[PDB]
C-alpha cells in the first residue's frame, strides 16, 4: 500500500525545532523510534541553546501522527502514512487561555530511512509571569483525542483537539489546537472521513542527562470509525 508500508517495522525519527516566543529564542533537537503497528512512539528530546524558556509540556504536540495506530477496519482514514514518502506540511496556531498563541509550520518526511519533523515555531503575547513563561506547568501529559475532518479544497486534512495542561496550583490550562495538513508530493492521498486519534503520553527524565530534556513515551490509535 506504498505509504503504508513503509511503516510495518520500527522507524526511526528525527526533530528539528527552531523557537522564538516573545523573542526567547531556542532550539530543540529529539531522536527515538516509532511503531505504527502499535501505535508507540519513544523519544529523547534537548534544548540545544541551554535553558528551555517555556514548559517541555507545551512542545509536546508540536514535536508524527504518521506513527497512529489505524485499525485494519479504518486504514482508508489514514491521510498522514498515505503522504509518504514525500510527506506533508503541519501548519498549526495554539492559543494558550487567557495567555499568549504559538504558530508553527513543521515538514513530515521521510529523509532516506529516517522519519523527519522539521518544525519553525513562533510565539507571540505570552505574559512573563503567566503560566507558560513562568514555568508554571507540571512535568506530565494528559491523554487526549484529536478530531479529524478531510478538506478536499487543500487535498488534505483539517484538526481541532483542546489539550489539558495541568498546573501546579491545582488548576488546569487549555490548549486549543487549530492544525491543517497538505500533502508536499503530488500523488494520490487518502482523504478521511471523520474520526479522532486517541492518545496517552508519559513524560519523563532520563537521570544521566545533564542537558534540559524530555524523554517521552507516547501511544495513539485511530478510532471512531
Amino acid at each position: 500500500s506504498k505509504g503504508e508500508e513503509l511503516f510495518t517495522g520500527v522507524v526511526p525519527i528525527l526533530v528539528e525545532l527552531d523557537g522564538d516566543v516573545n523573542g526567547h529564542k531556542f532550539s530543540v533537537s529529539g531522536e527515538g523510534e516509532g511503531d505504527a503497528t502499535y501505535g508507540k512512539l519513544t523519544l529523547k528530546f534537548i534544548c540545544t541553546t541551554g535553558k528551555l524558556p517555556v514548559p517541555w509540556p507545551t512542545l509536546v504536540t508540536t514535536l508524527v501522527q504518521c506513527f497512529s495506530r489505524y485499525p485494519d477496519h479504518m486504514k482508508q482514514h489514514d491521510f498522514f502514512k498515505s503522504a509518504m514518502p514525500e510527506g506533508y506540511v503541519q501548519e498549526r496556531t495554539i492559543f494558550f487561555k487567557d495567555d499568549g498563541n504559538y504558530k508553527t509550520r513543521a515538514e513530515v518526511k521521510f529523509e532516506g530511512d529516517t522519519l523527519v519533523n522539521r518544525i519553525e515555531l513562533k510565539g507571540i503575547d505570552f505574559k512573563e509571569d503567566g503560566n507558560i513563561l513562568g514555568h508554571k506547568l507540571e512535568y506530565n501529559y494528559n491523554s487526549h483525542n484529536v478530531y479529524i475532518m478531510a478538506d478536499k479544497q487543500k487535498n488534505g486534512i483539517k484538526v481541532n483537539f483542546k489539550i489539558r495542561h495541568n498546573i501546579e496550583d491545582g488548576s488546569v490550562q487549555l490548549a486549543d489546537h487549530y492544525q491543517q495538513n497538505t500533502p508536499i508530493g503530488d500523488g494520490p492521498v487518502l482523504l478521511p472521513d471523520n474520526h479522532y486519534l486517541s492518545t496517552q503520553s508519559a513524560l519523563s527524565k532520563d537521570p544521566n542527562e545533564k542537558r534540559d530534556h524530555m524523554v517521552l513515551l507516547e501511544f495513539v490509535t485511530a478510532a471512531g470509525i
